[PDB]
RNA sequence: AGAUCAAUGGUCUGAAGCUACCAUUUGAGAGAUUAUAACUGAACGCCUCUAAGUUAGAAUCUCGCCUUGUCAAGGCGAAAAU
């Protein structure tokens, strides 16, 4: 079947604005501006009101509809991420060897030495707009900022993936840098 | 003394050329991705790597490097003398 209209409105708060058109999406606020393309979905995007965004499907099937609420979330973090922005804080896990963690390249460049022993070196690039942070108080904590989450997230599991056990149970080889928490940047 | 013949008379050494892992020299890079592990994220007000969208990804695959390139819309240029 295929539903006549379905649509999800996304209502943004004070000091905000979106500016939709074309559905392209150019949110900003006090952190800045998000610009996010979302061509991929034929949906109607559009402002009703002076600060509700409207997203409507025609004539839809449950696969097409599935992303409306999708589109919406995606919006609503961007105007989090405009807002309080995005910090994923990682916690470094070992057993014996402390894994040493730095920044290199303008700290552009996270390099992870030590990892179980290994002599080798772990180097992952940061996207631009994320930023890293080797936590001074709490030890063996990283810190990764920014605005957009999908980059954020992104190179939160690119570390967190960087450093897997090979040839040994993880059951109990339990080393390597996890995310431990995903929060805000300006305390919520 | 010089040489000849014995279908290469025979023995020793034997350059040159040819030749031996029997000597010596040289042999390497990207791209898209598979399985897989993940991100954000609905469907299904929760979850979820998946549905849309995103990451990393290999003796595989494609290309580079390397060999041929008398190629029938007779494959296509530059340039010299005619």
């Amino acid at each position: 079947m295929k539903l006549i209209e379905s649509n999800d409105t996304v209502v943004f708060p004070e000091g905000v604005t979106f500016t939709v058109k074309n559905r392209i999406v150019h949110v900003t606020g006090p952190r800045g501006t998000i610009r996010k393309d979302f061509r991929h979905l034929h949906m109607e995007m559009e402002r009703i009101g002076k600060s509700t965004l409207r997203v409507r499907k025609w004539f839809g099937v449950r696969k097409e509809l599935a992303a409306i609420r999708t589109v919406c979330s995606h919006i609503k973090n961007m105007i989090k991420g405009v807002t309080v922005g995005f910090r994923y804080k990682m916690r470094s896990v070992y057993a014996h060897f402390p894994i040493n963690v730095t920044l290199q390249d303008g700290n552009r460049t996270v390099e992870i030495r030590n990892f179980l022993g290994e002599k080798i070196v772990r180097r992952v690039p940061l996207p631009e707009g994320v930023i890293a942070t080797i936590s001074t108080a709490q030890k063996d904590e990283i810190v990764v900022e920014g605005n957009d989450v999908q980059f954020v997230s992104q190179a939160a599991a690119r570390i967190q993936q960087s450093t897997a056990v090979k040839e040994k149970d993880i059951r109990k080889f339990l080393d390597g840098i996890y995310v431990s928490e995903k929060t805000t940047i300006v305390p919520t």
